[PDB]
């Protein structure tokens, strides 16, 4: 059989390793003996730093960063770091299934990489030793953030100090207090056990994570076209399973992570969301040329 891989940077019970997963399933069921998909999770093959390369590479053949990794190859996609950009998932599938959505799936062809799905996580929290109640409570902390220059300016934006590093060091990071915080899903935060090191949680969904899953030109041409078809119906309904698991997960993972008494939780009130809001909206206009303001228009069109 023709061997395909896909690597991730996650644990598997987490939407992405889920969505693997049940590709892997339904590649093997309706292709049996075509084509085998291994999948390695937790970085166990390449990590954040690698992984598009190796794409290209044709050393994998899937992969699925968070939309926060695709500088290299677009600056269009930084969009989806800007903080407070959109409201809510609903506001965020809105503008990824319209047709400005869409076509950011062709955004990076010309460099060899090809779109095929963005999948769900959900919207981003901050963690962090102490209360993060209004911004100048930030002021100081040492915060990891994905390679992000976007989510850079975010956390310089109040005073803030953010290191670039990846996924698969946050966990020993907060552990040795080399940084204070940091940001991410209810599913990362759980799955990765973030929460037994971060004494204070606020749910200001400040940002989304959420990815395009992705593979080569080199690879997707070498498919004979009816094969294709096949993976393709088996990743999009892979993508809807694992978007089914992420909506789920927010739920699920929040109530765990308060169930177990190690991380306290803060709400924020109207005024205190909108202290944040405007100490990071800034931010925007420092990308605004590169991203497109006409794009950016769109995706806060996508929050009627
Ligand atoms: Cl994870
Ligand atoms: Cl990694
Ligand atoms: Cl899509």
């Amino acid at each position: 059989p023709t061997e395909i891989k896909f690597s991730h940077v996650v644990a598997e019970n987490t939407p992405k390793g889920q969505m693997a997963l049940k590709f892997k399933q339904l590649v093997e069921e309706r292709l049996p003996g075509e084509y085998q998909v291994n999948v390695f999770p937790n970085s166990q093959l390449f990590g954040d730093n690698n992984e598009l390369s190796a794409l290209l590479l044709n050393d994998v053949q899937f992969v699925a960063p968070s939309l926060s990794k695709f500088e290299r190859y677009t600056k269009k996609l930084q969009l989806f770091d800007l903080p407070f950009l959109f409201k809510d998932m609903d506001a965020v599938n809105r503008f990824q299934q319209s047709d400005a959505g869409q076509q950011l799936l062709n955004s990076m062809k010309r460099k060899g990489v090809v779109g095929l799905g963005y999948l769900h996580n959900g919207m981003k929290q901050f963690s962090a030793s102490s209360p993060l109640v209004l911004p100048e409570d930030a002021q100081g902390k040492k915060f990891r953030i994905m390679a992000s220059d976007v989510l850079a300016a975010q956390f310089q934006a109040v005073e803030a100090i953010p290191v670039k590093k990846p996924f698969s060091e946050v966990f020993t990071l907060l552990q040795t207090r080399a940084i204070d915080g940091q940001e991410n899903t209810w599913s990362n935060i759980y799955s990765k056990k973030f929460y037994e090191v971060q004494s204070n949680i606020t749910e200001s969904n400040h940002g989304v994570l959420d990815y395009m899953v992705v593979t080569s030109n080199t690879f997707w041409k070498s498919l004979p076209a009816d094969k294709r078809k096949v993976i393709k119906a088996s990743l999009d309904e892979a993508i809807a399973y694992g978007n089914e698991i992420a909506a789920a997960k927010v739920n699920k993972d929040k109530q765990a992570i308060i169930d177990s008494k190690r991380s306290e939780v803060t709400y924020l009130t109207p005024e205190q969301r909108a202290a944040w809001v405007n100490a990071m909206k800034p931010v925007w206009a420092q990308f605004e040329d590169k991203i497109g303001k006409d794009l950016i228009d769109a995706a806060v069109a996508s929050n009627e």
